[PDB]
């Protein structure tokens, strides 16, 4: 932040133009979230599903597969609103079709278990854009193996929850991993490589900027890239698993390769 210069009013630009965006793509944004697990809200509050008897209401192997079917549809409309996001990154629609489809395949997930957090407290996380709220305690209880299937989101969750990032902070930490060099199949690492710098700068100015009193945030939050690439070949290692046990196309398609 030292100087208020040109280049420190073009990552300023860049900041509010990922914001705008961000709200466009992402209609539940962490504010909204907040508001709605605070009892602050408007909108009609949402019903608690924390027991198979709130759960029937709010609608054994059928609760979990039931449940898993709207992660699945719900993880796909995800997809759609992420896609819609990175079109919006300065830079992103002028690399090979290849490496932006490549950016997108190991970007999602990384993304969802960010932006689930936003969704999320102690107790549990809200569903269906806001209508239900489904406990913690409740999603552990089913039958294993999909009762631990969350559980490494909400730790996740808890650490990242308490750096206490806002729409803004998540707007461009989110442009940062989609543009991530180290992708298997890019063709051009450089013209990434060089979009995701600028990003990486925008943050730091933005981290200084909106936390006056909160140290080692920018390290904190670039080690949380590392936490979120653990998260997602342990999710995939559980999926791996139900293989053998009991997808939906677009999600093949992530899976695959
Ligand atoms: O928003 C949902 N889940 C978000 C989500 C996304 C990904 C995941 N994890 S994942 O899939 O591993 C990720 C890597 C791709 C988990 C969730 C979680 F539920 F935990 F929050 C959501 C939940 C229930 C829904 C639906 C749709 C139908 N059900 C039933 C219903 C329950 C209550 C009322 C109702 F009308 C339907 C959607």
């Amino acid at each position: 932040s030292m100087q208020l210069n040109p280049e420190s009013a073009d990552l300023r630009a860049l900041a509010k133009h990922l914001y705008d965006s961000y709200i466009k793509s992402f209609p539940l944004t962490k504010a909204k979230a907040r508001a709605i697990l605070t009892g602050k809200t408007t909108d009609k509050s949402p019903f608690v599903i924390y027991d198979m008897n709130s759960l029937m209401m709010g609608e054994s192997k059928e609760v979990a597969i039931r449940i898993f079917q709207g992660c699945q549809f719900r993880s796909v409309e995800a997809v759609q609103e992420i896609t819609e996001y990175a079109k919006s990154i300065p830079g992103f629609v002028n690399l090979d079709l290849n490496d932006q489809v490549t950016l997108l395949k190991y970007g999602v997930h990384e993304i969802i278990y960010t932006m689930l957090a936003s969704l999320m407290n102690k107790d549990g996380v809200l569903i269906s854009e806001g209508q239900g709220f489904m406990t913690r305690e409740f999603l552990k209880s089913l039958r294993k193996p999909f009762g631990d299937f969350m559980e490494p989101k909400f730790e996740f969750a808890v650490k990242f929850n308490a750096l206490e990032l806002d729409d803004s902070d998540l707007a461009i930490f989110i442009a940062v991993i989609i543009l991530s060099g180290d992708r298997p199949g890019l063709l051009n690492v450089k013209p990434i490589e060089d979009i995701q710098d600028n990003l990486l700068q925008a943050l730091e100015l933005q981290l200084k900027l909106n936390h006056p009193e909160s140290s080692q945030l920018f390290a904190k939050l670039l080690q949380k890239m590392t936490d979120l690439r653990q998260i997602v070949t342990e999710h995939v290692q559980l999926l791996q698993v139900i293989k053998k046990t009991e997808l939906h196309p677009l999600l093949q398609e992530i899976y695959k390769d």
